[PDB]
């Protein structure tokens, strides 16, 4: 019935399932990343981003930016993707032949180069969808280990200044193989005499040992490269010579020569290096080592270490001593600790130069996706974590860090418009893309979401994707504003919108006060410094804001978490603890106007306040309306209370009642509407000016429990119940208009009813007959299907999975236009020239191939054009 409902879903938020990889573009400065389930977001400027859902729902292990137009992606079942910048969908799926475990790419090459577990080397041509016909066998058993297992191939790079030399490295040896001449040209083997210390991990010093490599890297000069090894020894090789400058650890050096009486001298646990990028600064003689080591047990032991080796001496003028010295005394070294104890799973630093030097060219700043799904940020070199949600785009946000609570406002635009105007972001990272401006229809009433993480941080945006909503957040601190580094984890958040208003409570039980105002524009500070249960933190706003959501008071009561939050809009806030605190707060002073337990007036064994709402109407059969505060308790209890104007401006509370509604505790939303008008009747600012009118509207208030909903009438014994098979989530009282007759403006208030299984249902008032009875098309986190709001306009959010939400409409004639897709790749962007070996470091022992002289080699004299538009394009 009453087919002007219909369940829509209008926009999504985040990510629908945990990152496991990343990858970056310079060229179009575009940042894609990659889901569990096969999904791959591509995240530009301001708010540019698009989804693209391979076909199938496995998950990504690495992806690359070919020639500024293509990504590679490569599935767990060694599927190779090529989607496009241009086109947007999927464009060629291939099979490789094999189990791959080493992936190179460059920006300016059509190729792709695989090694196998079965230690062949393959070339794919991306820019054609063909296999080439360069095929290496396992030179490891070709060559030198005939008897030793089939090692497959530990790591494959193309030189960083010569597509004509690959460096490939084997389990025990590695060598640099010439595409151009098919031939091997260098080879480096790390073995250890007896009684050599090895490094921290080796195990049998008194044998002879021969550790697999883990990891193999080019320098950024292309004459020197690092071998890790099992034991984590790092050594150091001259690529052309075959010399061995030096073998040195994190923390000693010259591991290589035996030490008959060798002792451990550390007083940290050896940590297994996982990883190891060699990023260079401005000028790439300027260079680093960043080195993830594996975590032990489960505390904390993933730690990032920096090496700054500073400038590179010449090569031409310099022994292998002096190498020796340049490594083995590092210009500067530091440690960077992670934050969290959860293990990193992949690194993306983030270029600022250029794409090459294997996407590690002067970043600024380094992305880690977390076992659990988390997204990272790490200055460099500072070493500074940064969480703020302005740099990436707002669905990101849901990642960095995790979002602890959520929930959407109904706020009227006349005010919300003028704060969006001049809160617009103006420093986000990602540069590409061109926004496609979808303008919406003016509105009365805009949402608004609000989230608040672990850190401590509350981000606020709108919910529409509109000319000033787009690109436009707030963001609080509450760190700054207690002066507080830990326990900082968001519980609860109240939000009045008709004044902008905020109260967030953290696990500590402290709640904070932010207010939307201009700005007044110590290190000592604390909320034990004085006796007051308020603090005042105004003076502790963030400096350069010319106006937003600033802090007033803080609430530091000692009495324990809280259980329920409500900021009015007339200025009360309303603070319940789990020990049975009540608490009334006046913003104007500010002042505390009610400080009282609960348990000791109550009938029932209820234990504290779950939900707090202020309602202006007549109490009982008073004949005229007041100030009115309703609370329900974790037992099915309400008590009712009047907030009297007292002298000097001053309020105060007198207890009407409690009654024990219902047995289905506990009450954690509270809605009213007029009995005759069925308009809202929740406390404004104009409806407590309207009280000296001597205007009675008495009024019938909706009580939520676990399972059942109670209309119930203040001052009266009567009431009504309606019972659900599941308990109810989320509910909200929305007022819609519907045009029947020629243009009549009918209003109709409805009931959205949301179950914890991700049933819906929309009934009337007071009959509560249903209108829509339908369920959200995907299942929904029991933990966080709660976090659900009702907006004013039939819309109704939703948190479905740990990272993303979902706004839905319920009014099913909307004005909604045919979905558009955003433009990721703009044409006329230049590639900078690829880094070729400066000839003064290395004069000769080089043969210069051009991009289509390998193409010759690879493919053939006789390559096929591509059936791609974007060959042509990306050129
Ligand atoms: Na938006």
């Amino acid at each position: 019935k009453n087919k002007i409902f219909s369940l829509a879903e209008t926009n999504k938020y985040g990510m629908s399932s945990k990152p496991i990889a990343a990858a970056f573009d310079f060229t179009q400065n575009l940042l894609a990343i990659a889901t569990v389930t096969g999904e791959v977001h591509i995240y530009g400027q301001q708010q540019v981003e698009v989804v693209i859902k391979l076909e199938d729902r496995s998950a990504i292990k690495e992806m690359r930016f070919v020639k500024g137009i293509y990504l590679v992606v490569i599935n767990a079942k060694d599927t190779v993707y090529v989607l496009s910048l241009y086109s947007q969908k999927v464009l060629t799926t291939v099979f490789v032949p094999g189990k791959i475990t080493s992936i190179d790419t460059d920006a300016s090459l059509d190729w792709m180069l695989i090694g196998l577990q079965n230690g062949s080397m393959i070339v794919y041509d991306i820019d054609r969808d063909q296999l080439s016909s360069f095929k290496l066998d396992n030179l490891q058993k070709s060559s030198f280990f005939p008897a030793a297992r089939l090692s497959p191939i530990v790591s494959i790079q193309w030189n960083p200044r010569d597509i004509g030399t690959v460096l490939i490295s084997y389990e025990y040896v590695t060598l640099t193989y010439s595409l151009v001449e098919n031939e091997i040209k260098q080879s480096f083997i790390y073995e250890l005499p007896p009684f050599a210390p090895g490094g921290d991990f080796s195990e049998k010093t008194n044998e002879k040992r021969t550790p697999k490599v883990i990891q193999s890297l080019y320098h950024p000069n292309s004459l020197h490269i690092i071998t890790i090894h099992e034991d984590n020894s790092l050594v150091f090789w001259d690529a052309n010579s075959g010399h061995m400058i030096m073998a040195r650890t994190v923390f000693e050096t010259e591991i290589n020569v035996p030490q008959p009486d060798y002792i451990r001298d550390s007083s940290t646990n050896a940590a297994k290096i996982s990883k190891v990028y060699w990023m260079c600064e401005n000028n790439p003689e300027y260079t680093s080592l960043l080195i993830s080591h594996k975590s032990i047990s489960r505390g904390d032991n993933q730690s990032l270490t920096m090496i700054d080796l500073g400038y590179t001496p010449r090569y031409s003028i310099t022994s292998y001593e002096g190498m020796k010295n340049y490594y083995a005394n590092p210009k500067q070294m530091k440690i960077f600790p992670l934050p969290t104890n959860v293990p990193i799973v992949n690194i993306l630093p983030i270029p600022r130069q250029s794409p090459y030097f294997a996407g590690c060219h002067n970043p600024g700043l380094i992305l880690l996706i977390l076992g659990n799904g988390e997204i990272e940020t790490m200055l460099y070199p500072s070493g500074i974590f940064t969480d703020k949600a302005s740099l990436f785009p707002q669905n990101l946000s849901w990642l960095r860090p995790l979002a602890t609570t959520s929930m959407a406002a109904s706020v009227p635009n006349k005010l919300w418009l003028g704060a969006l105007s001049a809160a617009q972001n103006k420093d986000y990272l990602l540069k590409g893309g061109v926004r496609t401006k979808r303008q919406k229809l003016p509105a009365e009433y805009g949402t608004a979401f609000i989230t608040g993480h672990s850190n401590g941080s509350v981000r606020i945006y709108d919910a529409s994707h509109g000319d000033i909503q787009d690109n436009a957040s707030f963001e609080v601190n509450l760190s700054r504003t207690l002066n507080k580094a830990k326990e900082l984890a968001v519980d609860k958040i109240s939000f009045a919108a008709e004044t902008l208003e905020l109260a967030v409570s953290i696990e500590t039980g402290d709640v904070v006060l932010f207010k939307y105002e201009v700005n007044q524009f110590f290190r000592r500070f604390s909320l034990n410094n004085t006796n007051g249960v308020l603090v005042d933190v105004r003076d502790r706003a963030p400096t350069g804001v010319r106006q937003g959501f600033m802090p007033s008071t803080a609430v530091h009561a000692n009495k324990g978490k809280t259980s329920a939050i409500n900021n009015s809009n007339i200025g009360f806030v309303g603070i319940a603890y789990a020990a049975g605190s009540l608490m009334l707060i006046d913003r104007r002073g500010p002042a505390i106007i009610y400080m009282e337990n609960i348990r000791e007036i109550s009938g029932a064994q209820s234990a504290c306040v779950t939900c707090i709402e202020f309602v202006i109407m007549e109490y009982g059969d008073d004949g005229y309306s007041s100030i009115l505060m309703v609370c329900g308790t974790d037992m099915g209890e309400v008590i009712t209370y009047k907030i009297l104007p007292a002298s000097g401006g001053k309020f105060d509370v007198q207890l009407m009642d409690i009654t024990n509604v219902t047995s289905k505790g506990p009450i954690h939303k509270i809605d009213a509407f007029s009995k005759e008008t069925k308009s809202s009747c929740l406390a404004t600012i104009p409806k407590m000016q309207n009280l000296s009118k001597g205007l009675c509207i008495p009024g019938i208030v909706l009580i939520t429990g676990f399972d059942d909903i109670r209309l119930i009438t203040l001052g009266k014994s009567k009431s009504t119940h309606k019972g659900f098979k599941y308990p109810l989530a989320a509910t909200g009282l929305s007022y819609i208009s519907t045009v029947e007759k020629n243009n009549d403006r009918k209003n109709l208030t409805v009931i959205i009813t949301l179950e914890i299984n991700g049933h819906l249902r929309v009934f009337t008032i007071p009959d509560f007959k249903e209108q829509m009875s339908e369920h959200i098309p995907f299942p929904i986190a029991a933990k966080y299907i709660t976090e659900s709001s009702v907006l004013r306009n039939g819309d109704i959010a939703i948190r479905v999975s740990e990272f993303q939400a979902s706004l839905f409409s319920t009014v099913k004639e909307q004005d909604t236009l045919a979905p558009v897709s955003d433009t990721l790749y703009i044409n006329g962007i230049r590639i900078p020239y690829r880094p070729q070996v400066n000839s003064l470091q290395w004069a000769r022992g080089t043969v210069y191939c051009t991009p289509a002289q390998l193409n010759e080699l690879l493919g053939g004299v006789n390559r096929p054009a591509s059936k791609y538009k974007e060959s042509i394009i990306a050129e």
